[PDB]
């Protein structure tokens, strides 16, 4: 019944834990069977094989995402967050592309990925058009914006894996939210 | 004199003629042969300039980080604070393939027993931009244009936008029609982030 979800989500959170602390290629689907206690027959009724324990890790991502689109300053910042908190999951997201996403493996949930991908890319469009018509962001076509919070995310990511970031860098909550703020300004008319 | 004069031209040309053949074909494939032969000399000849490949790609990046400490002698009656910001970002967000190709370099030469000499003045003159830089970030929150927050911010928040901007160039995407104004609009978002 809803125990179904127990488990399900249980093997989620072990396995991106389990993909995050030793890498993908190293975390069969035996491992995350142990790890949480159970069989790899019981595995096999939830997920047919780790790439659809891959494609899903994504589709919740994309759906969480999607729940944020349901204030549009309040609403720019939360996207922010949602896109920064957590790198390593958002790098582990980005080898995955190329190591499941584009290839022929699980394609029913590759080809919903890409559905609420798109719809997520009108959303966040949506948002910066409203907020350019309000005259908070300046009167540019809505890619530029969009772009430049992509490169902003992406550089931000890539900072949290540096040895500047981890021994230099002090304090790193009270930057976490600059850099939200910094998001949310950008661009602003 | 003239020897030097001619000597220092023939360097620069085997520079810009490696730099080239590395981003067209990328740096593993190219030897000194490849590079002395596309500068018509021979072998002999381009070893009485760098003795290996890997002096090349040390002398690369060498020459950004002086053409980087030069931007930071700006003179003011030309460049103000907020100009010479602008002139940073331009010139770390011109040239991605070359930004791209640096960011290689470093796991293959710089953070190696290669060229030990020129590595060791690499992070010397790194030091004195990153201060230099720094200082900048500074005076533009003394001044009241940028947020009082530790300058370190700052700096970290240009890093990530240089970076990502040069990652959104190696996309795929037919999407950035008007790439000028894209740049330009993105140098005014540099200037532009942590203001007040």
């Amino acid at each position: 019944v809803r125990e179904f979800r127990r488990r399900e989500q249980e093997i989620l959170d072990t396995a991106l834990k389990l993909f995050l602390e030793q890498g993908e290629d190293s975390v069969t689907v035996e491992m995350i069977a142990d790890a949480v206690g159970i069989g790899k027959g019981t595995i096999y009724k939830h997920f047919k094989s780790k790439a659809e324990i891959y494609l899903r890790l994504m589709l919740d991502y994309e759906r969480d995402l999607a729940a944020l689109f349901h204030d549009k300053e309040a609403l720019s910042r939360a996207y922010f967050e949602f896109r920064m908190r957590d790198p390593q999951r958002y790098r582990l997201f980005d080898r995955l592309e190329e190591k499941v996403v584009k290839t022929s493996q699980v394609p029913e949930m590759v080809e919903e990925l890409h559905k609420i991908r798109a719809s997520n890319f009108e959303r966040l469009t949506q948002l910066i058009k409203e907020r350019i018509a309000d005259g908070k962001l300046e009167n540019v076509p809505p890619y530029f914006h969009y772009c430049a919070a992509w490169a902003l995310v992406h550089g931000a990511v890539a900072l949290y894996h540096s040895p500047f970031w981890r021994e230099v860098l002090e304090d790193q909550e009270g930057f976490f939210h600059f850099l939200m703020d910094i998001g949310v300004r950008m661009g602003n008319k």
